[PDB]
Order: structure tokens, then sequence, then C-alpha cells
């Protein structure tokens, strides 16, 4: 119901149109779709539009191209019980990590496999176990997600923050901003846990503002319903509080972490701010005026009490 | 009828092993991973301090040595009470669960456990290694960790179903359920000497480190000689006998250790001083794992392989990249 609170820039890559077409090319030949049916659907998730807000100024097109086709390609995947699921995983993330692994008539592996000989001529070995990482990252939260609806577990907040951190897709699609970019993060920078509190804060909004397409009952309305006994609008309440809650900790952790970064760190932090905005303004546009929220609805400087799991983000002693 | 191991390759131990096994074995007492003394007793009876002992033999800080060690008796346990035999060991939907919670507390130290007596152990752990390991060396954990879970949950999906997969999803499985990677990822921590990314992630690298780690995984299925083994996978998809199948599964584990001989005498020479550590760590982790499976008395090796091909391994295409020499 409530417009979204999300003070941060907006923009997009100029060649997005050329990128989205040859987007829509590889699509049709990747062999990902069975039917024209099928294709129309993956080729309507507009990714190119959603992936040149993450990274609006990528110098090289194909870098740009490469990483939309995944955005594709796990709209695609996302479109099984735990027990092959675990499987499945298992499968597709061995053949992101090996070239030589053989489809088996497995529709998405090839695919996949093209979107990483793309990644290997691009990106560094660094930049390709960062994405590698967090593919696997991604499955292991659809594994949870496939896991608790099988047997009707409706997981607590704690556990649907963890899981959805995950499950949402954010860690891969994040990763991707320094192959868009061609700006290696030194090691040192990338994994200072300041960063990946702020990396996880990007990753949560994100997810929890694709949670609002209440329009998969495992979403934090659900959780809140079910843990909190509240009504849909008691929920809709709540879940924007945690979250106008979370991105103000972003905010606050990014105005304290940007001054003294580097160069490729600034320009990978700018990409968390593109994505958070990106993907508010993607889900709700797929040129109208929008309005968006002046304040936040839940000021606290304080842990999401309920959420032991994500509580570091608030701990400068350490994040240091 | 089981032959001797071919693993031509250096074996040491830590002169501190015994400080460091009886520090573990008060850690493991205090650290509420056990519910009786009969389990206490089994995670002791391991000797994990003696099995990393072997692995980073010369870890110049015995605190080090002492945390990698601790993780080694925690696997152990977990593995044991939670993916091999309780409930959850044929139950994927609520170890996927499980498998998350325990990701989220290595990588959260605000988590709580929620009734789960693996989890605080294993925050200990990880608050040593944040103490003096970089984020970087903690972040190669936390992600062969996952890796290791992942493996796991594949292998008790597969029970559930009573699917036993062929070579190639079998040799792909393993290589994460036995908990290799995040055993060899732990050599960085308990020797100080940091691996740059670019060193580290070399293609090369990743190949001598998966190499290790499916003969580690291999020469563990070994020791243990329906059940998801290599010996089990060659019986069901080629129709051999248990016999045929151990001297099958010997060839393909000795080329597998021929292959990643050649390829460590094509990069040693060029290594730095921390890859050298960190390869040197790969050797002694292999012979460390057989020596450790095998065990004072005199032990026989195996003086040749038992095949020496070297070309990719017939039937597991996911491996056949660790022949590939323009890509490495």
């Amino acid at each position: 119901l409530p417009p979204i609170y999300c003070p941060l820039e907006s923009a997009i890559h100029p060649r997005v149109h050329e990128v989205e077409k040859r987007a829509v090319e590889w699509i049709r030949r990747s062999g990902m779709c069975a039917s024209e049916e099928e294709r129309a659907w993956v080729i309507a998730t507009h990714s190119a539009d959603f992936f040149a807000r993450f990274a609006p100024t990528a110098a090289d097109e194909d870098r740009l191209l490469a990483t939309s086709l995944f955005v594709y390609w796990l709209f695609a995947f996302d479109d099984t019980r735990p027990a092959q699921f675990n499987a499945l995983a298992g499968r597709v993330q061995r053949a992101l990590e090996a070239p030589s692994a053989e489809d088996n008539g497995d529709r998405f592996v090839p695919a996949l496999q093209d979107i990483a000989r793309r990644f290997r001529s691009f990106g560094t070995p660094t930049q390709v176990r960062r994405f590698v990482h967090a593919h696997r990252a991604w499955l292991s939260g659809v594994a949870w997600q496939i896991g608790n609806q099988a047997r009707g577990h409706m997981p607590g907040l704690d556990d649907y923050l963890a899981m959805r951190l995950l499950s949402a897709g954010g860690e891969p699609t994040f990763a991707m901003l320094e192959i868009a970019t061609g700006a290696e993060v030194p090691d040192r920078e990338m994994h200072r846990p300041a960063v990946r509190a702020l990396t996880e804060m990007a990753i949560m909004v994100a997810a929890l503002d694709n949670d609002r397409h209440s329009l998969t009952d495992q979403n934090i309305y659900s959780v809140l319903m079910h843990h909190r006994g509240m009504s849909l609008q008691e929920a809709v309440e709540e879940a924007t509080k945690l979250r106008d809650r979370i991105l103000l900790r972003f905010l606050e952790l990014h105005d304290r972490v940007r001054p003294g970064a580097g160069a490729e760190l600034s320009t990978y932090l700018q990409g968390l701010r593109h994505g958070i905005r990106g993907n508010a303004e993607w889900g709700l546009r797929v040129d109208a005026p929008l309005t968006w929220a002046e304040s936040p609805s839940d000021s606290s400087p304080s842990p999401l009490p309920g959420a032991p799991s994500i509580a570091w983000w608030w701990d400068d002693a350490l994040l240091g």
C-alpha cells in the first residue's frame, strides 16, 4: 500500500536498448525455453532494463550483456521436491565451476555455462570465484525455501530474513557489479565486514521490496501474520518499518565507509545504491511519475528485535 | 582384498601435536557439543588433532593449529549426529533448514542457536578464526563450508530417494560432502601464510585443491570398507562385483593423484612463498588423510600407481578440466 522510502540515485545505462536486443536474441537461441510462450515470459522480465540500472556506466557493452543474461537465467530457473532440488542445485553449481561438465538434457546447464564462458573471458578468476560463491549461497537459500514449503514450516522472522537474504537472488546479482564495470575490488576492501554488512543490507532491502508484490506464501507478511497474529494491514505496516530501518542502517554505514574508499570500492558501493533504487524502480515500472516516501516510516537506530542473525549489521565494534 | 595405498607424498606431524590435543580435549568437554560421556569419548577418539597436525606440521602458532583442529572435531561430530545417522539423514527438507541455520551462525556472530548444541561450538571456532585470520581467509573458509553443506544436502537428497548417483554425479557430490573443502581451506589459517587472491584463484591451484580433496575423499571411501560410496556406485552403474569395483576405484583414484602430481610439478617452481606453503599443505593433507586413516606400527604403501593414464577419467566429464592445461 504505502509509497517506498528510497533516497538513492536512479540511473540506467544509455545503451540499455542495444543490450536488450542482443539479450532477446540469446534467450531465443539458448535452449532454456521449450515453447514460444515461455521465451516471451522470460523476455517480459525486462532483465536488461533491470540490470542496466545496477551498472549504468559499464564501459563494455558485452560485460553488461553477459551480466544481464544471468538475471534472465535466474528468473527462468526460479519459474521440484527438496530431494531432487538438492541434486539439481549440486549439478547446476558444478556446471558453473567446471566447463567440462555436460548438460545431460537439462535445459538450464548449457545456458549457464555460456554465461560462465563469457564471465571467464572478461573477469579475473577472483571475480569469477566471488560470483560462483554468491551463486551457491542463492542456491542454498532456494533449497531452504523449498524445504520449508514441502514440510509446511512457516519460518519465524529471524530464519525468514536469513533465508530470504539468500533465496531472493541478490547475492549473485550484486556479485556481478564488478564483472559489469571491470573495476576489480581488492580482497582487503571487498571482505571488510563493513562492506559485507553493506552488501547484505542492500540485498535484504531488495528482497523485502520484492516481497512487496503481494498482489510463495513464504514472505515477510505471511511470516508476521502467522508469528505475531497481525492482520495483512498490521503486517504491511510492520514490514515497511523493518525494511526502512534496514535501509536507514545502510545509508548510515555507507556514509561512514564511502569517504576513505578507493576508486574500485567507491564504484562498487555506488553499485549497491543504484541496485537498491533500480530494484525498487524496476518493480514499480514493469515512464509514469513515481511518488517516493521523503522520510523513513521508522527512524530507530537500533537492531531489529526478533532478528539476531542480522544484528551484527549495527555493531560498529565488530565492523572495523 | 584391499590393495595398499599409492601415496608418495611427504608424511610429517606437528612437533606440538600432544600439547594441542590436550587443549582440544578440554575444549571438547566444555564445548556443550556433546550430550553424553559416550559422545565425548567418540569425538576424542577421532584424534582430530593428530589428523590436522599432519596438514600443518610447521604451524608457528599453536593457537592457530588448535582452532583449525577444533573444526575437524566439530566436523566429525556434526557429520555423525546430523548428516550421516539421525532423523535428518533421509529428511532433505529439514536438513536444508539446518544447513541454512548453521551456515548463517558461521557468518553472523549475533546469530542465536535455537536449541542446537552444534551452533555455539561452531561460533567459538569462528571467533578464533576471526581473532587471527584475515577477513579474506575467513571468507575462503565460510565459502568452503557452504560448499560442504551443499554436498551433504545432495547426498541426503539421494538417500531419501534411494537414488544411487552415476560416477559423474558421485565424484561431483563427494568432492563436497566428504568435508575436504573447509578442511583444506584451514591450511592458511593454521599456517598464517595469506595466499594472494591472484594466486589462490588461479584455475591451476583450484584444480590442485579439487584433486587433493578428491583423493582424500576416495581414501575416506576406502577407510569405510545402498550406501553412496565409490564401490556401490561402480557395482550399480557398471554391474561390477565388489572385488572388480575395489580395483576400478583404486585405478581411478591413482589416475587423479598422478594428474595432481603432474600439475603440482608444473606450478610449484614459479609459486611464491605463501602459495608454496599452501601447496605443501595439500601434499601433507593427502598423505596425512591416508596415514591417519590406517591408524606406532610400520605401514606398507604401494610403490607404483595401479593406472598411469594421463587423460581424463572415462564417464566423469565434470572433472575432465583438471587435464586441460590451456584452461589452467
